[PDB]
């Protein structure tokens, strides 16, 4: 029976996560979980009341938990009381217990993961590879650096919360999230073959303008999947896609999309390191992110695919490159570049948006392109 089950154990006990995803859990008058403050190494109720989270320190002696009333040896013994009584669980506060809000399936224990080599570094700190104990299944582990400011680590699950979502042949699948102890980790699919831009710069003489425009027909079904979960990636490039085992790209690195079912993400104008030359001028100039501004980024990436991972603009700094643009700059046609590919990638540089094709229009046209290849 439940209420005998561990803490650890219990569904309405959701471990480290932070205060930002409590919030999202907590719906309606009377939901509840019960969490570990990381911080002050007590645990917490946190529980909805009047349309806000209210955090609750559980207090413990003599081996009985307690708020203001009576005290039980376990924390389910004393959820059990609250829930079953209705007892507010101060007088002063009057809040009541309805609902045990519990995790969802992506949930993972720590002691399902063992953590291998580190593999990259992304904004929140390393990326390693690990595996599942219960198969071998192979993963990648995303983690988050301590020292990041509050409101940047408050960001971290973003990735978890959008690919959990998702499920499409070239978009990274998410496994899960550990999230009961810190340190809190992301647990994604490995994909074996690396960035694509380490990729184009390696395998370079040998890749066939076919198997280019392959893995970029690739990404843009990617990106029209995602364009119609209405989703804005905001950080494609080709160092951001993945490759398998068997040369299928797979586009990575969701810590900056965003989910707009009106298809414009206003940016906060606060991001840091943003990747000047592969975002669209309206998004950087106005803060206006969209598919649009991603089809940009996508003309930046075919860019970088038929040039075999040359860097963009390599002569400007980011300032330099914003002006360049403005002026009417683009970047030049790679000599292993189809006519028809670099039209197109033209076409994704149009300085307003809505005189670029959309990704449907891009999947199409590269199929065609291959055909002729």
């Amino acid at each position: 029976p439940e209420v005998q089950k561990p803490l650890h154990e219990q569904l309405w006990y959701h471990g480290a996560i932070p205060r930002a995803e409590v919030a999202e859990l907590l719906v309606h008058s009377g939901d509840f979980l019960v969490r570990e403050s990381q911080g002050k190494q007590e645990y917490v109720l946190s529980v909805l009341w009047d349309g806000l989270p209210r955090h609750f320190i559980i207090q413990s002696l003599d081996n009985l938990y307690r708020l203001e009333g009576e005290g039980f040896p376990s924390i389910p013994l004393l959820i059990d009381h609250l829930l079953s009584t209705q007892q507010p669980l101060t007088k002063k506060s009057g809040v009541v217990l309805h609902r045990a809000v519990p995790k969802d399936k992506w949930v993972l224990n720590h002691e399902d993961l063992v953590l291998g080599e580190q593999i990259g570094r992304g904004n929140f700190g390393e990326v390693f590879s690990g595996r599942l104990r219960a198969d071998n299944t192979l993963v990648a582990v995303k983690s988050c650096r301590e020292t990041l400011p509050p409101d940047l680590k408050a960001k971290f699950l973003q990735e978890a919360r959008i690919l959990k979502q998702y499920s499409h042949p070239n978009i990274v699948r998410l496994i899960g999230v550990c999230t009961q102890k810190q340190p809190i980790y992301i647990v994604m699919e490995l994909v074996q073959g690396g960035d694509f831009l380490t990729f184009l710069r390696t395998e370079g003489a040998r890749l066939r303008v076919k198997t280019l425009l392959q893995m970029v027909g690739d990404a843009a079904a990617g990106m029209e999947y995602l364009e119609s979960k209405c989703c804005i990636h905001r950080d494609l490039a080709a160092r951001n896609c993945l490759v398998t085992e068997k040369n299928v790209l797979k586009i990575s690195d969701f810590g900056m999309s965003r989910e707009e079912a009106d298809g414009v993400y206003a940016a906060s104008g606060g991001l840091r390191q943003v990747p000047v030359k592969w975002t669209a001028p309206e998004a950087l100039n106005y803060g206006r992110y969209s598919s649009e501004s991603d089809v940009w980024s996508f003309g930046i990436l075919l860019w970088e695919t038929f040039s075999l991972g040359a860097s963009p603009y390599p002569n400007l700094s980011n300032q330099q490159t914003r002006e360049f643009v403005e002026k009417g700059g683009r970047l030049p046609c790679p000599e292993l570049c189809p006519d028809a590919v670099f039209r197109l990638m033209e076409q994704c540089w149009a300085y307003e948006p809505g005189q670029r094709p959309s990704f449907s229009t891009i999947y199409q046209e590269l199929q065609s392109i291959r055909k002729r290849h």
